[PDB]
């Protein structure tokens, strides 16, 4: 048909202010970031400076992604040459190779430590942080040579005026580039979406798992052995009035019952089964007020509050220290990072695998199908593009360390 046309003029409109919007926010909060992170010492040592790398992949492809890329939507002939056409998609997926990979070793980084006062888990060798920028841009290069040596440009003469153009060859020279042509929206979906996206977020839960764990420990050493803790989760799911709420209860709420079986073992808190059947309940503020009326209380009074305020609020506020404060910002910091990208990059890689699997010619349906897939397809491009504008924003609302070294900046 002769529909979708009206879209994509209708939508030269919104990528047009889009990439402005981007490409002014872009530069700004990548550079503001990049400032934070050198002006710091510590984050200049810090595993941090991996953000400073990925300051640099997100702004260099703002100046790679906005000015050739949104100059040749206006312009209908390809106006940079041959050498810029082999060069802009291989800085582009140079540049996003950057951002994936950048969060990837900064997961790792914060599981091999999670702070200054941690042991490297694995292999620990000096100044690694300088070590992984300079392999990340490496490999960030190579996964984009075969854009750069298959891209020649096409002189095609159209219906109107003639025109010359530039996409990735069909027809290819090597055996290698046949097979990177056909599957490249797998290649382009199945590393840069999924590889990173699977290795930062499996990290990324083994160091939170862990923080748990360190958390529930340092708990213990506070009110008062790590097979201790365990033989006391063993034993809760042996003893059969704790078993049941136990299950039921989150990670932060089971470290307060192991916190209560600790004292008076299991036989003592399987007594409280007013306040254990309330906990089943999801009553907090009930329990909180019963648990008070204990003689628990009266016998420890500073510690039960702790524990009392752990069940009622679920969260280790009475427990604060500079270890839990420390391990609440980091996880905050790398999950708020994949999150951003995860939402960016699924639109547009979800936009390619739907068209590769399930699109014909034949049928007439198309121009209702077609015109779902264009259309998704060009926010997909728009999430990518807010992507590398969005993460320097992203650190300031989830990060107190990152909001208040704006702060310092700002004063
Ligand atoms: C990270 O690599 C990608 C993986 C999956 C999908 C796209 C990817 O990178 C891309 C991507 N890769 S691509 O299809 O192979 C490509 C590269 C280069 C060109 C030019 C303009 C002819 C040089 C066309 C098409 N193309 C575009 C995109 N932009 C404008 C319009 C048409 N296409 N946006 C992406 O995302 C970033 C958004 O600014």
């Amino acid at each position: 048909c002769q529909g979708p046309i009206e879209i994509k003029e209708t939508f030269k409109y919104i990528n047009t202010v889009v990439s402005c919007l981007v490409f002014v926010l872009g530069i700004i909060g990548n550079s503001t970031l990049l400032y934070i992170i050198y002006k710091n010492k510590c984050m200049r040592n810090g595993p941090n400076i991996l953000i400073a790398s990925l300051a640099l992949g997100d702004l260099l492809h703002i100046v790679i992604d906005i000015p050739i890329n949104v100059y040749k939507l206006l312009a209908e002939d390809w106006p940079f040459g041959a050498e810029m056409c082999k060069l802009v998609p291989f800085i582009q997926k140079a540049s996003v190779g950057i951002t994936v990979l950048s969060l990837c070793a900064l997961s790792i980084d914060r599981y091999r430590a999670v702070a200054s006062w941690s042991r490297i888990k694995g292999i620990g060798v000096p100044k690694w942080t300088a070590v992984e920028i300079v392999l990340i841009w490496v490999v960030s290069v190579v996964l984009a040579v075969p854009e750069a040596i298959g891209f020649d440009i096409i002189t095609m003469d159209y219906k109107g005026s003639y025109l010359r153009i530039c996409l990735l060859h069909p027809v290819q020279k090597t055996a290698f580039m046949q097979f990177y042509a056909t599957a490249k929206d797998w290649w382009l979906f199945s590393f840069y979406f999924c590889l990173p996206l699977a290795i930062t977020a499996f990290f990324y839960t083994l160091m939170t798992c862990e923080m748990l764990r360190k958390n529930i420990f340092e708990m213990l050493r506070i009110d008062e052995f790590n097979q201790d803790v365990d033989a006391a989760v063993r034993g809760i799911l042996r003893n059969a009035k704790l078993k049941p709420v136990y299950d039921s209860l989150d990670a932060v709420r089971r470290a307060a019952l192991i916190n209560m079986v600790f004292q008076m073992g299991e036989t003592g808190v399987a007594g409280f089964t007013n306040s254990l059947r309330m906990l089943q309940q999801k009553r907090w503020d009930e329990a909180a007020v019963n648990l008070a009326k204990s003689r628990w209380y009266n016998q420890t009074p500073n510690r039960a509050k702790r524990v009392i305020t752990t069940f009622r609020t679920g969260t280790w506020d009475a427990y604060l220290n500079d270890h839990l404060k420390q391990r609440r910002e980091v996880a905050k910091t790398v999950f708020c990072l994949v999150l951003v990208f995860a939402l960016c990059w699924l639109p547009l890689h979800l936009a390619r695998i739907l068209k590769l699997t399930l699109y014909n010619q034949n049928d007439p349906n198309r121009c209702e199908l077609l015109s779902f897939l264009l259309v998704l397809d060009y926010i997909g491009i728009n999430m990518a593009s807010l992507n590398s504008c969005a993460n320097p924003i992203a650190l300031y609302l989830v990060s107190k360390r990152f909001k208040n070294a704006f702060k310092s900046a700002l004063c």
